[PDB]
C-alpha cells in the first residue's frame, strides 16, 4: 500500500482567485500534475475535505475537471466548506463509494493490510465537527468486522483539541465518541485529519492522530492568539505506507525546489 | 512546556559550504535568529544530532558561536557526523548536563509534566545506531522511577526500519532493546529522531515515533531506490507543546514565505 | 492621525491582466489584504487616483468590490485613466463625501490636527492635469477658513515639473496656481500627489510635495530618454501620521520578504 | 547636479556575514557594481555613515576595497557603528576634504548651485547623535557666507524626533540646534540622514527633511513596539537631482526585478476585452 | 538582418491556463513587451509553429490579439496543434503572404541577403511531420531560381532524427526529401525547426540544422527515456543575424534575470585578494 | 558518445567571490553534483577554458578540488584569463594527456567515432586568440591522422567574428589558419568554443561552429554598443552525443526549475 494524501485544496469557480489572490485552481493543478509524474506511483489517492471554498457549484465544476484529471482512484470526504447533496452530485463519479446519501457518505476500502474508514464529521450551518450515531454505529460495526485487522479512520474534523487557538473551537464536537472507539477498539491505530491546514501530530493509547497541510495555504499554530491568520507556506502532502507490520507516513514537498543531487563522501567531507 | 526541536545543522568550518555549494552556516545562523524572534518563546531549544557534518574541531568551533547565540536553554544530543569527545569540549558548556564522560553522554529533565529523556545512539566508525548496555540500563532506571509520569525520549537513530531504501540499513541496529522498553512501560509514549532529514511517522503500541526535518537539506524518501539523493526542499522544525494530557507536536516553517494575512468572511466567499 | 496612502490601482476588469502579464486585481486584492492586516490600523487608506487602467464599466465592478473590501474608510480621487462619470457611479458610494456632482468631485476632512483636502486633476480627454477655477475657489476658501490650522492636499497629478522626462509634460497643466496658493497660505504644508508612479519629493516654500510609488508596476525616472518604459520594481505605500506638531510620512513595502528578525548585541558583533 | 545617496553599508570584516547570514559584503559590492552601471551616472556618490558594523580595522579594510572601486568621487560620513580614528585612517584618501583631524570631520561642497555641506552627528560611547560647537559653529559660517545660495546638509542622526519607538531615544540629542539654524537661514532646505534605515520625511519650516533606507537590511516603522526588529524589505538609495531651481530627490531601487517594457497604447486598452 | 525567431507559443483560451496551471497566454504577453522593448530592433519576428495548443478558434482568437500587438512583420507557420483553415482565417491578416490556401501555405522573403523559405510540415490528423508533392516541389524551385544566393528554411517539423527518445517518432515521416535537397543545392546552408521545446542542433553537409526553445514550457532531451516529460526550465528565442558573409544565430533570453553590470578590471581581480 | 560539455567557469581564491558578489565557486560546486546526479552518464566532460579568473594559484587550487570532485574523465583546456604554467601544474593531473610541456597542450582522443581535438589558443599577455606555428602543425597532422574518420575541434577563442561587438575584438586573431584547415579537410566537421558566455553558433563549409554559455555569468550579444555587460541571465552546458552518423548537441539548463510533469491528453487539452 501507498497512498497519496492531500487536503484542503478549496477550490474557486472558473477564474477566481480564493481572497482575490492565492490561485488555487492553478496550485492545485499544479498538485494534480506532480501526483500524476511521481515514479513510485500511489494505490490511490485521498483528499481529506474542504475540497471547494463556498460549497458552490461552480466551485464544483472546477474540483470535478481537476481532480478528475487524477490518474489514480480516488477517496473524498466531504469538509465543512463542502456543501454535502453537491459534493455527491459533483464527485460521486470519482468515487463510486460516497453513494446516494448526502447525509450518509461514508465508506470502508479492504484492499490493503489495513482496512481504510472513511467518514463525514462535516455538520451543516457551522465550522464544528459532529458525528452523528449512524456513523458511530457504523464504525463500531466496521471495526468489530475487521476482527485483528488494523484500521485507519480519515476524517476531516481532529476528533480531540490541539491547543491550537484558532482551530480549537471549531474541532469535533462530540470527539470524544471516536476516542471512545480507540479504547474499545485496539485495532483502531491511525485517525488523519484535514481541517487545521498544519501538520500537527498526537498520541492517543494506541492511535496515532494527525492533521494534514493544506495544499495551498497554510493556518499556522498559535497557542494564545486567535486572529484568525493565514499565510502561504510551503505545501505538501503525506504519503502513508504499508511497511510490514508498521504504517509509515511522511511529508512529500509539492514546492518547486532546488535538487536532487547525490551524496559523495569525497564532496562531503574534503581534504 | 513549549519546545523548539531542530535537527542535522551539519555545521561546516569558517567560509566553507556544504558540499562546496549549500551555506549551511549561514543557513543555521538564519534559523538561530529566527528562534531568538519567535512571539511565544519556546522554554527550550533540542537539537537532536549530526551538529557538524565531518567531526572536526573547526565545525565545532562554528556550531558554538552560532549554536551559543541562541537565547534559550539548549539541550544537544550527537549523531554519527558528530565526534563524541569534540562534541563534550565544544558544547557541554551550553548543555551542561552532558557531563563529561564521551562516552555516557545522557541526561534526564525532569522539569515539566512529561520526563525529557536525552540519549546518544551514535557509535564511532559507523554510520549505524546502538544502544550500550550503560544507555539501556540507564533508561529503564528513569522509566522504572518515574512511574506513571509521562516520557519521551529524543536520540538521534530511529529505534526502527521506516522502509526508506537509503536510511534503514542505517538506523539503530539494536532498536528492539527500546522497542521492548516501550512494551514494558506504558508511560514511554514518544522517541523523537533526526537522521533521517524527513518528517516520517509511526506508532508502536503507545508510543508516537517520528523523525524530524534538517535545518537546511532534505533527504527525500524512496522506498526501492538506493540512490543517496538529498534536496533544499522546504527546512522547518517540530515545535512540541504540553496540551493537558496531551503531547502534542506541530511543524513550523523555516523557510521564508508571503503573509500572514487575515481571514475575511466577505473576501472568502464574495457576493 | 495615521493614513495608508496607496496609488495608481490600475484595475484590469474580471480575469484580465494588465498589458496581457501583470495581474494588477490579484497584487491589489493581496495589497488589501495586507492593509486589512496590518497590527497599528491606520484610521483612513487614501486611494490618489488611476483606479482603473481603462476607464471601462466593469473595471470600477472589480475596483468597487476589491476597494470595498477594506475594513477602513476611504478616500479616493481619480486620475487620468479615471472616468469621472463612471467613477462617481461605482465609488462615490465608498467615498460619500465627494458628492454627486462627477465633475466638481473633492472633499475637505477635518477629524485630524492637520485638515485634509482631496481635489480631483484630472481632465478628460488628456494625460495632463488641469486645476479647474471651481477647484482653485473652493481651496482659496477652505484655506481661508482655516486659518493657522495646517492643511494639506491630495491630488492625482503633480504640480510642478520633476525633471521626470516621460512624466513632466503630463503633469498640472496650470500647477502655478496652485503654487501661487503655497506662496499666500503658510498652513499648507503638503502636496501628495499619484501620476509618476515613483517616490519623487521636492520642497517648495513651507510645503513638501511629493509622488508616490504605484501598487503594483513602477515608473523609473529618467532625465533625458522620454522612451515610456514601465518595470514592476518593488512596491510600497506611504504611511502618514501625525507626531505632534510633525506630519511624517514613511514608506512602507508591499512586498513579501524575508524577516523580521531580532537585533542581538553579540550577534552583530561575536568575540 | 546629479548625486547617488546610499546609506548604512554596515561592512563586516572579509568572509563574515552580518548576523551570520546577511551577506553586506556580497550586497554592498553589487551596489557598487550598479552604481558603475548607471546610464546616467552620478557626479558623485554619497555614503551616510554607519559605513562599517562594528567600528573594527578589518570591516574598514573591506569597506575601503569595495567603496573604492566606485568610478565616482566620494563623500563619505560617519555614524555610530563608526569608529571615528579608524574612520579617518581608512578613509581619508578617499574623502580628503574631511581633513586630518578624525574629531572635526566635515566638509562643504560649493560644486554646485546648491552648497552641500558633511558632517559629523557621531559619538563616541553612545548609539545617541551630537552636534558639537565646532560643528555648529563651522555650519553658522558655511550658511553666513553661502548668502542666497540654497544649502543641503548630510548627516547621519535625524535632527528629529519621528515617532518612530525604536529610533527617536536615538536621534541627534540636541537636534534643536539644528533647527535653530533653519530658523535662522531661509537657504537651508535640505537635511538628509542616515540611520533610520527607512525612507521617513518631514518638513520643518522650509527645510525639508528624510532619513534613508539601507543598502541591505531596513528596520520597519513602529509607532509603540520597541522591540528591536530588522527585516530585508527591499534596498534603494535615492538620486538627488537639481532641476531648475528645484532640489529633486528620487527613490531608486538597488532590487533586481523583471522589465523595463514599454507602454503600448494598444496593449493598454485591447479593443478585444471588458 | 535581424530576425527574432520564437516557436511553440500553445496559446490556450481567454481564461484558460495550459494543463490548467502555465499561463501561456500570460507568458507569451510578456515575451511579446519584450520584443516590442528591444534596443536593437528585428527586422521581423518569425513564429515556428504550434501556435495554439488545441487547435481551437477560441485559441486564435487569443494568438491573434497577443501576436497581432507585436510592432514589427510577422512570418508565422503551423504545428502538428495547429488547425490549418482557422490558422489561415484568423492569423493570414498577420502573415497574408501564406496566401488563401490553407493546404498550402508557405511563402518566400527575398528582402535579405540570404532568402526566407517559410512551409507548413503539418499534417491533419497525426503529430509527425509531412513534405508534400507540392512543398517539395515549390523548394527546389525557390532554390534552383535563387542559384547562388543562401536559402534558410524555417518549418515546424525536424527533417531528421535526433536521438530524442520522446520527439524523433514525430519528425519529419518523409524528412529525406529535404535531406535531398540539401544534398543538390550547396545553397542551402541553415534550416531551423520548433517541434522539440528545446536547442539541439546538428550539421548535414554544407547545412546547420537547428530546433528551437519554447516561449513557455520546454521539454528534456532524453536518449532512451520514452515518459512525455515536459518542464518550466528557462525559455529563449534565437536572434538570426547577416553578418557579412555569415548567418550568426544567439540565444536571447526570454527570463528576467539580475543585471547586466559593467567587467571592470580592478574590480575582476582585487588587488587585496589571492 | 555522450560528453558534457561546461565553458568558463572563472573560479576564485577559497571564499572570494567574483566581482565581490558572484559566488562562482558555490555555483560551479553545484554545477559538479548536478552533473554527478545525472541519470544518462556522459563518458566525459569537457570544459573548455578561462577555467580560473585571474589566473592565480589560490584560484587553481579551488579549480583542482572542484573539478577533481567530478565522477568523470576530464578534458581540460585553458582561456585567456587562465596562466598556462599554473594551469599545468595544478590541473594536468587531472587531464594528463594534454603532456608536460605548459606552453605546447593539447590532445587528441580516438576514443570515440569522432575524433576529439583539444587546443590551447591563449596567448600570454593578451585577451585575444592565437593559433601557434606548433599548434597549427599539430592540427594538420591530427587531421591528416584522422582521415576519413570525423573530427570536432575544442579551442577557447573562436576562430572567426561572429558580430557580437564586445567579443570580436578578442576573437582568434589569426582564425583564418583554422578556416584553411576546414577547406583542406571535410572530415573536420564541428568547432567548438568558450569566450563569449553565449550560445552564438554559425556554419563555415561543413563544420557548425558555436560558442557555449558560461557556468556563471553569461555575456549579451550586441551588434553595436562595446560596453563590457555581463549579466546573469541562466546558465547552461550543451551535451554532445553521437546518433549514427549525426553528431548532436542539445543544451542542459543548469538552473533549478519547476518540474518535470508529464504530458496527458485530456488534461492538454479538456473537454
Ligand atoms: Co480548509
Ligand atoms: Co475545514
Ligand atoms: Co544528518
Ligand atoms: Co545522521
Ligand atoms: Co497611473
Ligand atoms: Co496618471
Ligand atoms: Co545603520
Ligand atoms: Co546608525
Ligand atoms: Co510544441
Ligand atoms: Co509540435
Ligand atoms: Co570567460
Ligand atoms: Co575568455
Amino acid at each position: 500500500m501507498l497512498l497519496a494524501h492531500i487536503s484542503d485544496t478549496h477550490f474557486r469557480s472558473r477564474g477566481e482567485k480564493l481572497y482575490g489572490f492565492i490561485d488555487v485552481n492553478a496550485a492545485n493543478a499544479d498538485v494534480v500534475s506532480q501526483l500524476n509524474a511521481l515514479r513510485e506511483r500511489p494505490d490511490a489517492v485521498v483528499v481529506s475535505g474542504d475540497i471547494v471554498n463556498c460549497g458552490r457549484p461552480e466551485e464544483y465544476q472546477v474540483a470535478r475537471q481537476i481532480l478528475g484529471s487524477l490518474n489514480y482512484p480516488l477517496y473524498l470526504i466531504p469538509g465543512n466548506h463542502d456543501d454535502k447533496a453537491l459534493f455527491l452530485e459533483y464527485l460521486q463519479p470519482l468515487c463510486p463509494q460516497l453513494g446516494s446519501d448526502a447525509n450518509n457518505m461514508r465508506c470502508a476500502v479492504d484492499d490493503f493490510a489495513t482496512r481504510l474508514l472513511f467518514i463525514d464529521s462535516s455538520r451543516a450551518g457551522t465550522s464544528k465537527g459532529w458525528l452523528t450515531d449512524e456513523t458511530i454505529s457504523w464504525l463500531e460495526a466496521q471495526l468489530f468486522e475487521g476482527g485483528d485487522k488494523p484500521a485507519t479512520i480519515f476524517m476531516h474534523h481532529p476528533p480531540l483539541p490541539l491547543g491550537n487557538a484558532q482551530m480549537d473551537p471549531i474541532a469535533c464536537e462530540n470527539g470524544h465518541r471516536l476516542l471512545a472507539l480507540v479504547e474499545r477498539f485496539p485495532s483502531l491505530t491511525r485517525i488523519f485529519c484535514g481541517h487545521n491546514h498544519s501538520l500537527t501530530m498526537t498520541q492517543y493509547r494506541q492511535a496515532l492522530i494527525s492533521t494534514l497541510p493544506g495544499t495551498v495555504h497554510q493556518v499556522p499554530y498559535c497557542h494564545a492568539d486567535t486572529d484568525p491568520y493565514y499565510d502561504l507556506s510551503p505545501a505538501s502532502c503525506l504519503m502513508h505506507r504499508q511497511v510490514g507490520e508498521q504504517w509509515v507516513s511522511y511529508q512529500h514537498s509539492l514546492a518547486h525546489y532546488a535538487g536532487p543531487w547525490l551524496y559523495d563522501e569525497n564532496i562531503s567531507c574534503p581534504t
